[PDB]
């Protein structure tokens, strides 16, 4: 079982879940995506605890069970500071491994740029160093979908009719192809999705859905800053990932000595599409960089 708490970080109450031991060899901090989702969908990473890896989960500001700060604090930079405050006021000055999924991947990159000295390694899964680039790629994926859904996305999406059933049907299709390739989605994932729709972070920072970014991160791009990361880095991405391997390649290029692994037959939530394989990869990476 894990230890759950609702502690006050640098100003706001953040919910976190720490699953540690037995035979702890390293600590791994995780950053969920969205922005505006929850740690819930990363619970599958809990398996690594049996490999000597302590896993820390937490709901970022305004996410899941955590309280929402002032609107002005809805930025990646604030998220980074929040992450460091949590790491310190919990692990002291210990060097920890950092993993981020999608937006959490971007968030993990921003963190590394400033606090890599507190890290022993970095893991970016379905992450991105450029939203504009990510958008370009997803736009290609849209055009590749069957006209039936592609047209619906361009039609209703252009008129702001996200409530339309045809549009929603097209959105769902895209998800079952580039978000999670499964007909039986795990409760953990559905819960994070529910949290994204219930809170305000996703709507404000991101937009209506995964491929419609009108939020405050639409122009975020730190590709020219990530080459500064010199710590061991593991970059993963799915073959049919909504944040395509081309975006992952861009990250891979900048971080010298970084590793890039493309999961075949998988998309964005590779932690569930290939749980054993995904956990094994990260576990080996972590254990080989102690
Ligand atoms: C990940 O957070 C989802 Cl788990 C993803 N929404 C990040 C993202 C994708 C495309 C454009 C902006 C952000």
């Amino acid at each position: 079982e894990c230890i759950e708490n609702y502690a006050k970080v640098n100003g706001i109450y953040i919910y976190y879940k720490l699953c540690k031991a037995p035979e702890e060899k390293a600590k791994l901090m995780t950053m969920h995506g969205g922005p505006g989702m929850s740690h819930d969908y990363l619970l599958s990473l809990r398996d690594m605890t049996k490999e000597g890896i302590t896993v820390l989960f937490y709901d970022q500001f305004g996410c899941g069970r955590s309280e929402e700060p002032d609107q002005s604090k809805f930025t990646i930079d604030y998220g980074v500071e929040e992450a460091e405050a949590l790491r310190s006021k919990l692990f002291g000055n210990e060097k920890v491994f950092l993993m981020g999924s999608s937006y959490g991947g971007a968030l993990a990159l921003a963190y590394a740029v400033k606090y890599q000295d507190h890290l022993k390694g970095l893991i970016v899964s379905g992450g991105l160093s450029s939203v504009p680039l990510t958008v370009k790629e997803m736009n290609r994926l849209i055009d590749e979908l069957p006209a039936k859904y592609r047209d619906a996305i361009k039609k209703y999406g252009s008129s702001g009719s996200y409530e339309n059933p045809e549009y929603q049907e097209a959105v769902n299709y895209f998800y079952h192809q580039h978000l999670l390739r499964s007909e039986d989605w795990p409760p953990e994932v559905l819960k994070s999705l529910e949290y994204a729709e219930r809170r305000n972070v996703f709507r404000i920072m991101n937009g209506p859905n995964e491929f419609t970014i009108t939020g405050t991160i639409k122009d975020w791009d730190i590709t020219d800053k990530i080459s500064a990361i010199k710590i061991p880095t593991l970059i993963t991405v799915g073959e049919y990932d909504e944040v395509t391997p081309n975006v992952a390649r861009v990250i891979h290029e900048k971080i010298a000595g970084s590793e890039l692994h493309v999961f075949r037959d998988c998309s964005h939530l590779t932690m569930w599409e290939d749980r054993e394989g995904y956990n094994k990869l990260l576990s080996d990476f972590i254990l080989k960089h102690l």
